[PDB]
RNA sequence: AAUUUCUACUCUUGUAGAUGUGAUAAGUGGAAUGCCAUG
DNA sequence: TCCACATGGCATTCCACTTATCACTAAAAGATCGGA
DNA sequence: TCCGATCTTTTAGTGATA
């Protein structure tokens, strides 16, 4: 028996508030004088230019260290091939035992504990190992240790730049801690090695051998290209795909050889590109050939290896160079069109067209490269001028036929032979195009060049210019230059002499677009430190004097103070608590213990004095300073914190591996009055009450015990300081003072407070003090950003502004993590069947479609938000991408899309959250693959399939109503839960909470009166004796001759090969072919019925535009074509089917596949719907057109009604189960085999 | 037509909703340019 | 499979964009600096 | 030239069933 308001403080959340400080009094004169904006200016500066050196000593440690690995391979890869072959459970956790085990090999050679390697080395790499999380990586002696990598002396004086401030790259340690980490970390180099670099390598030799052992006469070849890139010159084409040679594969080097030996090298421009493995293996595919589609059935791509982590890449390519400024680009394209202009080209180039339209044109060759290029250009068609050479050489002449047309591929023709081949109009339109063009240059030569390159048009006609020129030089390059045919030999080589100089003219275009299409440089904030070394790491009043940042509230406002040091030292200035009644401001007091499972071991057992004492005699030792009374420290406490082994013996990780309950029970038991009298005895923890702690034997594990105790160490209180003191504070610079501001804090500001506002009172409301549910954080950041009735367009980019971001977390009373939070929802939803469901449908076209329906499938509300607050978003964020794409094209700005996107899914993430309140409903969200919603965005980043999952799941994992009340369930007090804590999207499961991640294919395609999917698939009638067979199948064809329709009978036991094997429910199918006719909607608009939309097929593989179509009126027309009497109501397949032409059968197939054809959408005016083909028991052949309310008005609202379906049958069968977990997804058979069940 | 920041309006120098920051690393996808074969 | 309508394999720039970790700290301990 | 204050650094380790 559970509520939905149960639903809350089920796990921590961290959050973070952004924040503008506002100066008060004369402060800002106080910094300016001293200096320290610049000063973090340039230490930030600093660090950004340290950071290649110090992670090129990282880059040394690396290459230096996996060199020396030498490991076998063959259990991992038997344990991921009995994974892929047998996809258990077991064998799952076989295979990550298998990774973790081979992780930890490969991080023994970076701690020093590899079996292998012998002990002197073994300890240098652990000694120099130990360096590189500490302050050894600027004081040298990593550098004399470690490979002589000699930083010149600008950088040993960038590395005294930093002297004492070596905590500014503590934030960068525990980066670099993930680099040589082996707890399975995605940005690391063992995890990499391990499961993303291996997998890939085991792939390439599995299929390396399987296209061996199925050709083997292209064995020598690879060989043959290995020779080409001439690298791996000791090693076998075999052996480079076998296992052990990955053991040479770990150093950046050796994978970027692996993938440009995949690729080949890539010469300069203009010049032929060196094979590569892909290369071959494509031009083996396009041979046409039986062994091309031996090759095709197998896969036929290498897939290249991953770039190592922290290493830097290079190549054999050629690379080209960069133009360092505007200004020496446009001088150097400046001096280029005056050299070509002293050259005279233009007139050169005039003189040989002149030429080339007045002497005949059979000594003059095109090359057979640009047959293609020449006919898209000149023609509508790129297959006009082919085909018209080939009928040519056919009609001055089926095997002599294809030999021509072998021969039309690779050999040159001369020119007046096409022209005999085409008409006098590709002549013409030949030399019209070489006036435009030719003109286009002459205006790039006589327009000057532009002054700078800062704006748009300079831009814009320097790109002119340039693709005038490429054209012209693209032009040039249509004719067969060389002398293996008969060209003019005077005219080949003075065509030579105009292309060897239009050649740079290629270079320079690429030169100037890789200059010109960078980002545009922007002012950008930066982290202020204040000359402090830790600045704001902790609110409490010990490390105050460190930190220097300390808050004040004043009558409702609330001020940052901040405690300079003086004289490079640390003034310790404190206040005086006055009483209430005084006028002033309200200094916070901040008492925490930041986490026991680090303070109390570090602070009582993992002293030097402890072990020092320990370790040469074991009786037991007294602790005295820092403590009331002093604290015993026995020998089996500390054996019991340091047992020499992995599994400590309160942890349930020996309680796991051993068995021994009783002994983890009695060990745990120990370990809770240890730290219980600690906290009694130790100074800080004295004074707080421990009393609502159960007795020691009570507690299951560690992490229960610490989730209790933590949030009572937690306290914050108020005490009020007098204001004058705080003045002389200010005035005589000791204390800077800030005030935290943002929109809601103005005077004028009279509506509903942001949420990040709620938060913030909520953080210092007097309930809050009494038990603390949000909790305050460290680590709180300073940023200075410069500058960049009436009102004032952009007002806070006009001045430099001061930026506060602060961390805060909320149910804090709650665990860090949830435990059976699935179960929990799983519970409440078989203890509330009645639940609605919330099917959403993200799409293409009108993107976020939902539908609400009941326990019993009645629709309750369908909508499409194109229209939020009646703003179209779809139409505003479609001409953004078209104009995003034209920038792009025209060597623009290309702006961003995640403001806008941010702004529609924050309004339409507000509209679901608010019928979810009203109904307390569950969410249905379709499955995705990550490479399909990526191709999506790819083709169009209209879809926002991947970022409105986070936003939903963001948005449901801490839910704050703003018009609730605070200590009401769903106020800032306890806020709503009902999503399970975000890890990552691999690790996300098919169930998140009360969200659902349902299978996505048949969702759309499906009439939902009677459940009916198209059983056929059209790409296997392909020949007419196929189409003759699928005809065979069908039962029989009645003509209606009430209402004019065709009725025709289907049993899924016939066409079977041309069945897709999806075999549904009801074991009978009555296609109606209804008349077209003009019905009316529920508004009474006319449109005809059963209406189609085909695409325009424009012949073979080609296909244009679509076209409607009203199948019984072409049907008709067909019978009283060939004179069939179907009037009578007769069997009229028999009748059409000893009929044998194939335009016929063709006919028939065509009608019934469009009558099939369940999603009819027209995008020029805009009608998308569906008409089922088959007609609904009760008499009804449904069209969505007919705007009933209670079935989906078009299709996409049809596709989330029936993903709300697939919900219905997931909680039905999350009700049947008594596991209270829900099947691993479900299939389309089981899918269609219900929902039939349901319909019919 | 204003905002810690973003989106949408202008009745109030504002309104409604959203808003995990910093650091690091990798990957994906576009556009252009080339080399090679295919309809 | 869900989506379709000029291409496939690569190579080099440039751009946005996504995902995946880390902390969300006070005290212990060492380095240093001013005193006799 | 060696001690006592003081500022900077780094450090500590949990979660799953009777």
């Amino acid at each position: 028996m559970t509520q939905f308001e149960g639903f809350t403080n089920l796990y921590q959340v961290s959050k973070t508030l952004r924040f503008e400080l506002i100066p008060q009094g004369k402060t800002l004169k106080h910094i300016q004088e001293q200096g320290f904006i610049e000063e973090d200016k340039a230490r930030n500066d600093h660090y950004k230019e340290l950071k290649p050196i110090i992670d090129r000593i990282y880059k040394t440690y690396a290459d230096q260290c996996l060199q020396l690995v030498q490991l076998d391979w063959e259990n991992l890869s038997a344990a991921i091939d009995s994974y892929r072959k047998e996809k258990t459970e077991e064998t799952r956790n076989a295979l990550i035992e298998e990774q973790a085990t081979y992780r930890n090999a490969i991080h023994d050679y970076f701690i020093g504990r590899t079996d292998n390697l012998t002990d002197a080395i073994n300890k240098r790499h652990a000694e120099i190992y130990k360096g590189l999380f500490k302050a050894e990586l600027f004081n040298g002696k990593v550098l004399k240790q470690l490979g002589t990598v000699t930083t010149t002396e600008h950088e040993n004086a960038l590395l005294r730049s930093f002297d004492k401030f070596t905590t500014y790259f503590s934030g960068f340690y525990e980066n670099r801690k993930n680099v040589f980490s082996a707890e399975d970390i995605s940005t690391a180099i063992p995890h990499r090695i391990v499961q993303d670099n291996f997998p890939k390598f085991k792939e390439n030799c599995h299929i390396f051998t399987r296209l061996i052992t199925a050709v083997p006469s292209l064995r020598e070849h690879f060989e043959n290209v290995k020779k080409a890139i001439g690298i791996f010159v000791s090693t076998s084409i075999e052996e480079v795909f076998s296992f052990p040679f990955y053991n040479q594969l770990l150093t950046q080097t050796q994978i970027d050889l692996y993938n440009q030996l995949l690729g080949g090298i890539s010469r300069e421009a203009g010049t032929e590109k060196i094979k590569g493995l892909n290369e071959v293996l494509n031009l083996a595919i396009q041979k046409n050939d039986e062994t091309a589609h031996i090759i095709a059935s197998l896969p036929h791509r290498f897939i290249p290896l991953f770039k190592q982590i922290l290493s830097d890449r290079n190549t054999l390519s050629f690379i080209l160079e960069e133009f360092k400024s505007d200004e020496e680009v446009i001088q150097s394209f400046c001096k280029y069109k005056t050299l070509l202009r002293n050259e005279n080209v233009l007139e050169t180039a005039e003189a040989l067209f002149n030429e080339l339209n007045s002497i005949d044109l059979t000594h003059i060759f095109i090359s057979h490269k640009k047959l293609e290029t020449i006919s898209s250009a000149l023609c509508d068609h790129w297959d006009t001028l082919r085909n018209a050479l080939y009928e040519r050489r056919i009609s001055e002449l089926k095997s002599a036929k294809e030999k021509v047309q072998r021969s039309l591929k690779h050999e040159d023709i001369n020119l007046q032979e096409i022209i005999s081949a085409a008409g006098k109009e590709l002549s013409e339109a030949f030399k019209q195009k070489t006036s435009e063009i030719l003109s286009h240059a002459h205006a790039a030569l006589d327009q000057p060049l532009p002054t700078t390159l800062k704006k748009q048009e300079e831009k814009e006609i320097l790109k002119s210019q340039l693709d005038s020129l490429l054209g012209l030089y693209h032009l040039l390059d249509w004719f067969a230059v060389d002398e293996s045919n008969e060209v003019d030999p005077e005219f080949s080589a003075r065509l030579t002499g105009i292309k060897l100089e239009m050649e740079p003219s290629l270079s320079f275009y690429n030169k100037a677009r890789n200059y010109a299409t960078k980002k545009p440089y922007s002012v950008e904030k930066f982290k202020l430190n204040f000359q402090m070394p830790t600045l704001a790491s902790g609110w409490d009043v010990n490390k105050e004097k460190n930190n220097g940042a300390i808050l004040f509230v004043k009558n409702g406002l609330y001020y940052l103070g901040i405690m300079p040091k003086q004289k490079g030292r640390y003034k310790a200035l404190s206040f005086e608590p006055t009483e209430k009644t005084s006028e002033g401001f309200d200094k916070m007091y901040y008492d925490y213990f930041p986490d026991a499972a680090k303070m109390i071991p570090k602070c009582s057992t993992q002293l030097k004095a402890v072990t020092a004492h320990f370790q040469t005699h074991t009786t037991p030792i007294l602790l005295s300073n820092n403590f009331i009374e002093p604290l015993e420290i026995t020998k089996e406490i500390y054996d019991l914190n340091n047992p020499e082994k992995e599994p400590k013996k309160f942890q349930t990780a020996y309680a796991k591996k051993t068995g021994d309950q009783k002994g983890y029970r009695e060990a745990l038991c120990k370990w809770i009055d240890f730290t219980r009298d600690f906290l009694s005895k130790y100074t800080k923890t004295t004074s707080i009450d421990l009393s609502s702690l159960r007795p020691s034997s009570q507690y299951k594990d560690l992490g229960e015990y610490y989730a209790e105790l933590n949030p009572l160490l937690y306290h914050i209180s108020f005490q009020r300081i007098a204001e004058k003191e705080i003045m002389d504070a200010v005035e005589t610079g000791k204390l800077y003072l800030f005030q935290i501001y943002n929109k809601d804090f103005a005077k004028g500001h009279h509506g509903k407070p942001n949420l990040h506002t709620l938060y913030w009172t909520g953080l210092f409301s007097p309930e809050n003090l009494a038990k603390t549910s949000i909790k305050l954080n460290g680590q709180a950041e300073l940023f200075y950003r410069p500058k960049s009735h009436e009102i004032i367009k952009d007002r806070r980019f006009t001045s430099d502004k001061f930026f506060f971001h602060v961390p805060i977390t909320l149910n804090y009373q709650a665990a860090n993590s949830p435990s059976k939070f699935n179960q929990r929802v799983n519970a409440y939803l078989k203890e509330h069947p009645e639940t609605p469901i919330i099917g959403i449908d993200r799409g293409e076209r009108n993107l976020i479609y939902i539908t609400v329906i009941d326990s019993t499938g009645k629709i309750l509300e369908q909508r499409s938000l194109n229209t939020i607050q009646q703003f179209d978003y779809q139409k505003k964020l479609d001409n953004r991408e078209k104009e995003r794409v034209a920038a792009r094209q025209a060597w623009s700005v290309v702006g961003t899309i995640k403001d806008l996107k941010q702004g529609y899914l924050s309004q339409v993430i507000h509209e679901i959250v608010d019928l979810m309140i009203h109904y307390q409903a569950v969410v249905v969200l379709e499955n995705l693959n990550f490479g399909f919603k990526s191709k999506r965005t790819g083709i169009a980043e209209k879809a926002v399939y991947q970022q409105f999952e986070k936003m939903l799941i963001d948005k449901l994992n801490c839910l704050v109503l703003k018009d609730y009340p605070a200590e009401k369930v769903g106020g800032v007090l306890n806020p709503y839960q009902l999503t399970d804590q975000f890890t990552s999207f691999a690790k996300m499961g098919t169930q998140s909470g009360f969200l659902f991640y349902v299978p996505a294919p048949y969702t759309s395609k499906i009439d939902p009166l009677t459940g009916f999917v198209d059983p056929f698939v059209w790409k296997t009638i392909k020949n007419h004796e196929s189409r003759k067979h699928f005809l065979e199948g069908f039962d029989f064809l009645h003509y209606d001759v009430k209402t004019g329709d065709f009725i025709l009978h289907f049993k899924m036991n016939r066409n079977l090969s041309f069945q897709r094997g999806l075999p549904g429910f009801m074991p009978a199918w009555d296609i109606v072919f209804e008349k077209n006719e003009t019905q009316f909607d529920a508004k009474g608009t006319p449109f005809i019925a059963g209406k189609r939309i085909v695409p325009v097929i424009e012949n073979h593989r080609f296909t244009g535009r679509y076209r409607d179509l009203y199948p019984a009126n072409e049907l008709i027309a067909l019978l009283e074509e060939k004179g069939i009497v179907f009037r009578d109501g007769s069997n009229i397949l028999p009748k059409l089917l000893e009929n044998d032409d194939s335009h016929a059968i063709d006919t028939m197939v065509a009608l019934i596949r469009s009558v099939l054809q369940m999603r009819n959408s027209n995008a020029a005016t805009g009608e998308d719907y569906i008409n089922s083909p088959v007609r609904d028991l009760n008499g009804v052949c449904f069209d969505s057109r007919f705007q009933n309310p209670e079935w989906p008005m078009d299709a996409d609202a049809n596709g989330a009604y029936h993903i709300a379906l697939k919900g219905q049958l997931l909680l039905n069968h999350l009700k049947e189960s008594k596991d209270l977990k829900l099947q691993n997804g479900i299939s389309n058979q089981d899918w269609l085999a219900y929902i039939q069940e349901l319909r019919n």
